[PDB]
């Protein structure tokens, strides 16, 4: 027979949910909102400077954690500036619940709740107290069993308005006849394969089923190889993923392995013809085996209402145990051996100089990439994560994912690289570091160039930029900057960013245009192909 | 069939297009899939090209460029993130009544799933025509389909281009497709009109937004003087007939404006609202505020009055209607400046408050210098700014979207041929979109900035004061100047703001940022009446 | 560079969609359309007296000829009043386009638009003259594909609105691969089904596939059945069905064959566990093919976007011609023989009386009926077609079915039959014939009850109906009627009936309560069970 | 009409505000100067009070008066019409208004009546009535 506010009852069944934190920016229809958000401190709350980096801080925090997001915005401006962060977010599944404040009931282009149905798996308007409790369950169910953004509309009267407690998630059970054909269709399909393969991709890692589908890769002796989106799953199984496919850029052997598998189970992938996908034009459709938004596709055919963990359960039933491991193989190589001498900087150097600090004792720092180079650098670094827009590829990700991933990290530090281009647009999140509490170290990659554009259409004189001083503006924002052009600049300032705690360590590395990391290089000469 | 032989790229085709229909440049920032078209635009210089940091700046800017000029203002962006990020910018415009050609990039014809097209879809919704140009034979007609339907209406329009029909021959684009009109409707649209303003006890014209974009300031004042009511502008029609022999007795925006203006407006018994946006928020005309029974409304090629709509009645046309049948007259109503600029700054060790900023601003231009355009951000940095003498306000008054205001202020430099323009913006606003100006060198270009540093969003600690959140960090944004290519200084004193003011005017060739600390709490006359307004209520 | 009228560009999309005329209701907001109609003469405009009887003519229509039928209503308590109407048409696969008319652009409970969305494929408002054209295609065109009823709403002050033409239907593609997978996989589950069994079904007759089915049973090889629906379906073709499966209450070989069928063949079946439907209660999930919807389903896989003209050429391109054929057999044995004497009437007598004109060399008429047992009468009677609400079992439908049949019969008669209980509902729209031109057969089942609820619950007062003179009403609504009592009278009277033409003919039988057709004695002996 | 419609002060005790029918519109009267108390709630000054049952509101607005003798009864406000000519002229719809008035003059107690939507209402508006009972708002038939 209790109620509370409105606000607070959805507050609860956030953190019932597990959400940490809650990011946003205010305007006078959210601010009822707001302040129930500050007072209850049910959820900390952590504000921003522009929506962007609300949208992509709390896309990364539900990465981080493999939980809900939350991000509150204002109507009209606010939150249409925020579509292409939950536009992100849904393309690389990620559950970032949108909050909207709006016009009271009773109160110039709704265009807003149309735009928003457009790049979420769920909306509401809680403008009725009695059934908001069970629209609020709806919408965050939908949310945690599609793992994509969902969005909220809280007209502000209704924010103080007394509500019963939300529930549980709509339980949506699973056809027991329909989970048992599919099983035993696909478990058929990769014993007749001749060649098998298993990949481990975003959903495994989205529903936490990593310690099931190790057990399922034990079981079921077929090579392991995870999607770009799936780097770093089951590192510590039974059966090692041999490596991780990125498309022509990537180990040969295992593009090789993936694209003429005639038994490829995408266990979660997300597929699409974006650079470090697995395109569906590039694999054997006749084949290929895709469990994906609680579906299950192969030979054309699909088995609707298939949740992924049900699958994997259903599997292991069918899978006889085994003991079976791989771990005696050689480890990955990564670059390393930085000259730290009077040279000038290249992105490889950067990997060089963060895989030898992690070779010489330091553990290493989970890192969130924006697009650019820089990206295509940090695959070469030795992370306890990554965190990057690798399928989405818009700019703007990597400061503010780096902010929202350090907000929830429990006093882990986050390292972030980024480019010039996208640090314009979004690294002034930065100055918002010591409100927040944190102290990211940040490698700007100054090549004054838009440089993936210049790689691609190199005639073109638009994509030569101005000299930013960027490290010159960090104090100015309560960071601690350093512009570096030589290699042992570059180690000694890395050193010195690791060494000092409570700010922002911004270390701009000036990088001439033309040099390109290793992997991007790869990209391009396969391109030419 | 498929077109062969015309050399004119369908890029060229578009861009001479849009150079035809006014437009003197295109904002854009580049992606993959908009390589080849930013190529095109390089390489041909139709259209003076202009990069920005981030896409709200390529928005805002087209959207300034647009207003600056009465003309079409064009945005360029790649598909996906890059389009999806101009959203906001483009619903502002939208609001705004601002024809904003939207040109994205996009897959070739020929190619081909992360989303779920979505991208067309939400364009669609804040714009009021669109088009995929991935068919040569059919793109002329479609562009000045489009183009049209942007002056048509004064409203944003969306152009998808595949990669692969950039560089496809076509046609020359023709010239607007004719909208309708109906002149049975207009004429008695315009008796129906003459007649209730004749009976009407209190009646008001009021000269708005249409009237600028579609470029009747001229003909108006015409009508004006020959109507014989009252007159006033809406904020969007702030200045129009300043030297009209019947000109307005002020701007009404709402319960912050002059209490005489708002009763006038608010009690009319026949108010022409000529060209107005009808909304409730901001500085807006609300449907909530005046008696729409006793209100004729003309606006998006309508007129609305006396329980009925008259459709297919161009502005223009109305207005044309009315005169012939009004006979000329001398009749004239000028008078000493109705709203009073405050001036007098007292130069001492004081704080600075948003008043004293006007003051600085309004002493200056009554000591000689011409007054600049003024493009102003959502804050008090706006409310301020209606106390402040210009050559025109530029800001987002109905939309009330934050960071239009150093981008437009960077729109509207790059096309006013070396007018330099006075850009005001809060700590808020700034740390959304301010960094553009560490694009001004690249564009040749060297605004003065004002930027009211509170420490807050002030205007949400008005509305809620209670509220810890709206306290922000100390920024040094002064000392960031200097990495962005321009001139900074940090100002806390009135004596100090006068120096810097003077300063800035006095040097030209690097944008001048002078970052004014202003005590929390301490707001603009005109804030202060809007928030006393909202209490009252 | 032509346009016209938004209404008339409307209209000529319909009739260029083959319908062949528009029933409604007028009122203020839909009077603008109504005058184009009425003065463009696209369309033949039927005026009928309550809204129920607009959508069921428009049904019926539409199930005549295999076209689009077309409803037309007023904004409010008008459209509201054929939600029943639509949603039975909706669940019978019928195309009705509901065209309301509303409130102008510029102009108590939206609702309306909210509602039909329930119960249509597709809506579209048509408040933008520029985009009309394209909406018309897009819903039609889903009419069209989906074969159920649509929604278009019309501001009044767009009726006169000019706009281009409308076009074709937008098309959509088939993917090849997808298809051959899904004709492969049913073929081979076909011959390897120890007992196939191919059902053909609605959609066959709604898709106009009759020819083209009676081509693939020929080929196919395997034993034909027709459901409810799809009865009278290749009653020409080298093998015709055997028989037509309708549950308990049906052939029990047929019944049998159809439930113990380990290749079930559902060619275009709606299923339902609705009396006469086929139930997949009732059939093996695993082993049969449901092509339905354009999607094929078997073994709890799904093959998406496959429509059934296309499923039926790639299994034709995979079969080899045949010269089979199962004519030689001996034709199915109606009930005959009415002993036209002094006795009361039964249902079966009103069966054998119209079979035996039938086989003194009357041509049949198609068959109207409405839920009751005269429909479950009707089943037994011969006809060139039935036309009743089987599946959806709304009352209603009967009378209102056969007036929109015989409008656009081009002159053939209609016969329909109705209880009492639905008469009292709908046969007052008898009224319209005289100015619709039309001149229905109408045998009433006057048993003072709703018989087929006193079957079930027979206790009850409730059921208990009293008695009214229908016949004796039927000279004030401009028609002929008869009570008649006796098995001579009612023998007499159909001869009477048929003998006249000009006015509605009323046969106003009175049968006994407790008094059931051989069909529903069955369903209610297979029911106890 | 006049009275509502240019009223700077008009309070709406429970009303339906529709433009359909016989509703009141918000489009006919001035609801800048309306005090709107309906489901529940009251709306006026360009605020709304939620939670304010329309019983609660008359009690409170009681609680605020004295009480008064005041009384502005008189002769009947709307003229019914009356005096049927029963000849030989043809039915027009205020004939049967007069039939059903001329009953009740002459000692017949009112009926309620239930009207359907159609010039049916339009006249039963000028029949005397024990209540009448119509979609006068909703306007189905
Ligand atoms: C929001 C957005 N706008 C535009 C693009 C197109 N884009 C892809 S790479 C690139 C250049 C990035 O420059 P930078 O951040 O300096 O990294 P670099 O290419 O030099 O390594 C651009 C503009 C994008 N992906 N996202
Ligand atoms: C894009 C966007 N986000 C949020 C808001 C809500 N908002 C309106 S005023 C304001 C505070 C502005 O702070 P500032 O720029 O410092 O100016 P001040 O109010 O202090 O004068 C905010 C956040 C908005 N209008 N636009
Ligand atoms: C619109 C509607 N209302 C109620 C029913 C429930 N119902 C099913 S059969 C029946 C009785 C029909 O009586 P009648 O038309 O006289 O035919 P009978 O049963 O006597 O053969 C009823 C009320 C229905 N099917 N449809
Ligand atoms: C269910 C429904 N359908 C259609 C209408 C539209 N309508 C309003 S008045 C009218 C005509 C009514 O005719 P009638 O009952 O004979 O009364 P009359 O107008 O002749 O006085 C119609 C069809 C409606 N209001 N309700
Ligand atoms: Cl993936
Ligand atoms: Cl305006
Ligand atoms: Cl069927
Ligand atoms: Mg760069
Ligand atoms: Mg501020
Ligand atoms: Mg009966």
């Amino acid at each position: 027979g209790s109620h509370m506010k409105l606000a607070e009852a959805l507050l609860r069944a956030l953190k019932d949910r597990g959400a940490q934190a809650m990011f946003g920016i205010p305007g006078d229809f959210a601010l009822p909102f707001f302040k129930v958000a500050e007072e209850t401190q049910i959820l900390p709350l952590h504000t921003l400077s522009h929506e962007p980096a609300v949208g992509f801080a709390a896309d990364a925090a539900a990465r981080y954690s493999s939980t809900l997001g939350v991000a509150a915005v204002t109507y009209g401006a606010g939150a249409f500036n925020m579509v292409n962060a939950v536009a992100g977010a849904y393309a690389e599944k990620s559950p970032v619940v949108v909050i909207s404040g709006a016009p009271g009931t009773t109160e110039l282009l709704d265009t807003q709740f149309q735009v928003f149905k457009e790049i979420t798996v769920a909306q509401a308007r809680l403008d009725d107290p009695a059934k908001a409790p069970a629209e609020i369950a709806r919408v965050l169910g939908a949310a945690r069993a599609q793992s994509r953004p969902v969005y909220l509309e809280i007209p502000r009267n209704m924010v103080n308005a007394e509500v019963e407690p939300v529930g549980d998630d709509p339980a949506w059970p699973v056809d027991r006849d329909a989970l048992a054909a599919c099983a035993d269709e696909v478990l058929a399909a990769m014993r007749s394969a001749t060649s098998p393969v298993l990949m481990v991709c975003v959903e495994v890692r989205r529903y936490g089923l990593e310690a099931k589908v190790a057990e399922l890769a034990q079981r079921l002796g077929v090579p392991v190889v995870t999607t770009f989106m799936g780097r770093g799953l089951l590192a510590d199984a039974p059966t090692p993923p041999l490596g991780t496919y990125i498309g022509v850029a990537g180990d040969a052997e295992i593009t090789r392995l993936v694209e003429e598998s005639d038994g490829l189970f995408l266990l979660g992938a997300i597929l699409s013809d974006t650079n470090f996908a697995v395109s569906q034009r590039k694999i054997d459709l006749r084949k290929t085996i895709h469990a994906f938004d609680r579906a299950v596709t192969l030979g054309y055919h699909t088995y609707a209402d298939i949740p992924l963990a049900g699958l994997v359960d259903a599997l292991l039933e069918r899978l006889p145990p085994s003991d079976r491991t791989t771990r005696g193989k050689e480890p990955h190589a990564y670059p390393t051996g930085l000259q730290a001498d009077g040279e000038p900087i290249a992105p490889m150097d950067i990997a060089r100089a963060v895989n030898d600090r992690v070779r010489a004792g330091q553990e290493p720092l989970l890192i969130a990439a924006d697009m650019g180079d820089c990206l295509f650098t940090a695959m070469d670094m030795i992370d306890a994560g990554l965190m990057a827009p690798g399928y989405y590829a818009g700019m703007g990700f990597g400061v503010p994912a780096g902010i929202g991933a350090q907000c929830v990290s429990g006093g882990k530090r986050i390292l972030t690289v980024v480019g010039d281009g996208a640090f314009q647009m979004t690294g002034w999140e930065l100055g918002n570091c010591r409100r927040l509490g944190i102290d990211p170290i940040v490698i700007l990659f100054n090549n004054a160039s838009w440089e993936m554009l210049r790689t691609f259409q190199p005639e073109s004189a638009f994509n030569d930029l101005d000299d930013w001083r960027f490290a010159d503006m960090a104090a100015g924002m309560g960071g601690d900057g350093v512009r570096v052009r030589t290699r042992a600049e570059l180690k000694a300032a890395l050193d010195k960013a690791f060494a000092t705690r409570g700010r922002f360590q911004l270390i701009e590395a000036m990088i001439p245009r033309g040099v390109l990391s290793d992997t991007l290089a790869r990209f391009v000469q396969g391109q030419k192909r």
